[PDB]
DNA sequence: TGTAACGCACTGCCAGCGGCTCGAAATCTCTCTCGT
DNA sequence: ACGAGAGAGATGGGTGCGTTACA
């Protein structure tokens, strides 16, 4: 268990030591392409895990990112891998705590973000509201029959005004 | 043999009867989604067989449909039986009767219907009209070199007119 | 005219490198438990 | 509401004939 602080400072840490193994060479992995999300991005007092969104821009890369993920000069074992979720447990000043990993792509970005911050009810009401509409929701984008459709959005909050929303910053999401 | 009249009373008996298993599930079809197709749609006075078209929703049950199908209460053999035809024996009234069904995915209905409503004089004179202006048509779709020429049409009587034809009601039709 | 189910011969190509079996080795689905 | 990872369960060589059978 953690605080809202320590949280943050971990996030602060890890920032600029992230990076992931790809044909033997040993990427970085850009600060601006690393979003928090989770308990913590909803501002909220006491944490459990950490949660981070890392940003992929090409398709291709997503197999080699999070299986092979490193980070400097941390002690971390790993519960489980997949390409697009990743859990793991890190030492952190003499203690376990749980860290989860994600992953999306440049156009998935607003949606992944607005999936990922939460929290759960909040995500359910949107999300049954827009099936009463024929639409569909998740972290890669917005469909209404099979296709996906476009929409002419880069920002969450544009995002969810789009989607005909109130919004409101995360800390106020339920 | 049937008698017409006997050929309604076990489609109509059927209706509400027809069910196929998947995955321990065992999945009711919709009396919405059941034809009668080939001599009995016909209206023929007698009757050798009776066939059932059924419409399958989604490309991936195919596999599971007909070769998991059930009959609630209603002995039954089952001569041969794939993922698109399939032909059994069942006991009506003590009695032997042979009943076939076949399958169609919803984008396929209009050809599907035409189909097995035949009868074949009538398809091969249609078919080979086509043939000579380098088309073929079978149960699934339209094809011309090999490539389905997509028509917005949702009926069999929007096919066949699409298709440059006089529209026979199906008991006149040779 | 146009297609399906099925049993089969002839291979082709892996588990088996000789067999055409049973059931290996690798790949699928589904089911479960988890996330937000 | 809508997805993920990881086991469990299940498949079990491709062709291409020819024959019977469907409208």
């Amino acid at each position: 268990m953690l605080t809202l602080i320590q949280g943050k400072k971990i996030v602060n840490h890890l920032r600029s030591r992230l990076a992931f193994e790809y044909n033997g060479q040993l990427i970085k992995i850009l600060s601006k392409n690393i979003v928090a999300v989770g308990s913590l991005r909803r501002e909220e007092k006491m944490l459990n895990d950490v949660n981070l969104l890392i940003i992929v821009p090409e398709k291709k890369l997503l197999k080699h990112v999070l299986p092979n993920i490193r980070i400097k000069g941390l002690s971390f074992s790993v519960k489980v891998c997949g390409e697009r979720k990743c859990v793991l447990f890190i030492e952190w000043e003499k203690k376990t705590y749980q860290l989860d990993l994600f992953t999306a792509l440049a156009e998935e970005k607003p949606y992944a973000i607005f999936h990922f911050t939460g929290p759960v009810s909040y995500l359910i009401r949107i999300r049954a509201a827009l099936k009463k509409k024929n639409y569909k929701l998740n972290q890669y984008g917005l469909f209404k029959n099979q296709t996906l459709v476009p929409l002419k959005i880069t920002t969450e909050k544009e995002l969810i005004k789009e989607l005909g929303f109130t919004y409101r910053i995360p800390k106020k999401r339920l």
